[PDB]
């Protein structure tokens, strides 16, 4: 299976592809705080619809607390990317298999 490597961590790409179908579900930052949104006119314009919501390393989807890895996509995921909340190393790299 493809996952996602975020500083030596490997995300998996279920949990990923859960983040993306939840974060719009949602009204803006009414679930634990999220998801963050960018509507047109943010950096974000040219892609459409943009959110930020959490995602675990884990068995499990996000739900409260701290935030170590989030996922930013579009409503389809034509736009999807992840990220651990570091600095410099932030992006996660796609692994295919």
């Amino acid at each position: 299976a493809a996952y996602w490597d975020c500083d030596g961590t490997e995300i998996p790409e279920r949990n990923v592809r859960a983040a993306v179908v939840l974060a719009f579900n949602y009204r803006k930052e009414s679930f634990h705080g999220y998801p963050a949104t960018f509507i047109i006119g943010s950096t974000f314009s040219g892609v459409g619809e943009v959110r930020q919501f959490p995602v675990e390393d884990s068995d499990a989807n996000w739900q409260g607390g701290a935030v170590k890895y989030y996922i930013l996509t579009n409503k389809r995921g034509s736009y999807l990317e992840v990220f651990s909340s570091v600095g410099s190393g932030n992006k996660c790299t796609f692994v295919e298999g």
